[PDB]
């Protein structure tokens, strides 16, 4: 194999994996209508880089790869078959990566991305140099992925459309498992049970899957795994179990109590339960690889993160955005999912008691608004102030009752928060700057445009311009 051409290089999952390959020294070909930081990257190392579907990309390519995101329609697909080359999903790319690796497989609905993030600076401090590939920026890296020098290979395995069913790893981790809708037809949720239960089968028998026995589906599917478990969590019959913790600023304390090992102090540089809950998954699995307790304690205290998860921007003086004195805390979170938000919500109440939580959200697509419409609401309302922009689309026709403007009316119809609807992208700063004031911590919260709204008031230390 010597040329991989990639639809859609440009997004997080595909650059990664073109990244790795070209260090590999693999020819390497791309296409994106939105040239970005990682399309800019790939270029630098070599890869040739369209920012247009047209079929004459697909030239000379030994395979094409593809998102879930690109229709069947693009033009570079139809041109790939007429030539009768092989067309691959991301998925099974990252599955020929790990083919002959030590492969380390995060799953789960909630703390994948930061759960691989952990591992990988597990496994870099203990020299273990590992591949890893991950769903978001590591800011250790500066990357979403990196070629190691060791055969391990950590990576984030995704279940959307069952994707990680193409994956044969050695080590698997499940954080979590929880639907984000309820079931359009009988079986909806027990088939997507049964697709995390297919993917820990997809481990070889001396193989080993960690998995997080708080979460009440995984507790009930354990029995339904025919391999060697390791659980974590709080739960009192958890195989590696968290206790005594208590949240300081941005920090987790805790100990971490382990078969056939005296029990750990542990500091961790990353707020919340749910972030104990991801590290200890980490220590599971770094444990039975034989990882010493001084390289792992290294590496917690040092973490350093994900883009956009609980993501500390700044604090930036209030004088120049509104006249006010004082300082306010920008902290950015992609967080899309009613859990997700409470999370976050959670982390931030816990670690700075006294400031006061601003949010501008942005919901992800009318499905999910309407889907887990209730959940929204409540979730919303523990915040002291509320900035909502309207629902991000992402190519979704509208769904009456289910925007931002009907949340807002079911969130003020309880009397305790006035929401404040921003009616535009552009708008967002100027409405943000009028309300704060010091002493706000302020959570730029969604997975949409949002994210640039955050790198935006971020760049401009929350001044509008
Ligand atoms: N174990 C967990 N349980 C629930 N939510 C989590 C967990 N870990 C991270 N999160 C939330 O999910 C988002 C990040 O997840 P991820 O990108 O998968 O690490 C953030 O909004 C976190 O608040």
């Amino acid at each position: 194999v010597r040329h991989i051409h990639f639809v859609g290089i440009g997004g997080a999952g595909m650059g990664g994996i073109a990244e790795v390959l070209a260090n590999e020294g693999y020819q390497i070909s791309g296409s994106d209508l939105a040239p970005n930081s990682v399309t800019q990257h790939l270029t630098a190392l070599g890869a040739q880089i369209y920012f247009h579907h047209r079929p004459e990309n697909v030239l000379d390519a030994s395979v094409v790869v593809v998102s879930t995101a690109i229709s069947a329609d693009n033009p570079e697909i139809v041109a790939a078959r007429e030539a009768r080359i092989p067309v691959i999903r991301r998925a099974e790319m990252l599955a020929e990566l790990m083919r002959y690796r030590h492969g380390i497989a995060v799953a789960g609905t909630h703390g994948k991305t930061t759960t691989t993030a952990m591992l990988s600076s597990i496994y870099a401090e203990a020299g273990l140099d590992p591949t890893f590939v991950n769903g978001g920026l590591v800011k250790a890296a500066g990357t979403h992925a990196r070629l190691g020098s060791s055969r391990y290979l950590i990576a984030e395995a995704d279940e959307s459309d069952a994707s990680f069913l193409h994956l044969q790893p050695m080590v698997a981790i499940v954080t979590n498992i929880e639907a984000d809708h309820m079931d359009t037809y009988q079986g909806d949720f027990e088939n997507l049970k049964q697709t995390f239960i297919n993917f820990l089968h997809n481990l070889p028998f001396y193989g080993r899957a960690v998995m997080c026995i708080d979460d009440p589906v995984v507790r009930e599917l354990l029995p339904r795994v025919g391999r060697h478990i390791t659980t974590y969590g709080f739960s009192d019959d958890a195989d590696v179990q968290i206790a005594s913790y208590r949240q300081e600023g941005p920090q987790g304390h805790f100990t971490l109590r382990r078969q056939d090992k005296p029990l750990i102090e542990v500091t961790l540089n990353a707020p919340g339960r749910h972030n104990a809950l991801n590290a200890a998954a980490a220590v599971a699995v770094a444990t039975e690889e034989g990882i010493e307790d001084e390289d792992i304690l290294r590496a917690l205290v040092g973490f350093q993160g994900t883009g956009r998860r609980f993501d500390f921007l700044g604090n930036f003086p209030l004088a120049p955005v509104n006249g006010k004195e004082g300082s306010a805390m920008l902290v950015d979170d992609y967080g899309h999912h009613p859990t997700e938000v409470d999370a976050t919500i959670k982390a931030a109440r816990a670690g700075w008691p006294d400031k006061r939580i601003v949010m501008l959200f942005q919901p992800h697509r009318y499905t999910r608004t309407r889907d887990l419409y209730d959940d929204f609401a409540n979730v919303l309302s523990q915040v002291d102030v509320l900035l909502m922009l309207d629902v991000y689309a992402a190519g979704e026709p509208p769904i009456p009752g289910a925007d931002s403007r009907a949340l807002c009316r079911t969130i003020r119809n309880r009397g305790k928060l006035d929401p404040i609807l921003v009616p535009d992208s552009e708008s967002a700063p100027e409405m943000l700057a009028q309300i704060l004031n010091g002493e706000d911590l302020i959570l730029v919260q969604g997975a949409g445009n949002i994210g640039k709204i955050a790198r935006k008031l971020a760049e401009h230390k929350l001044q509008p311009q």
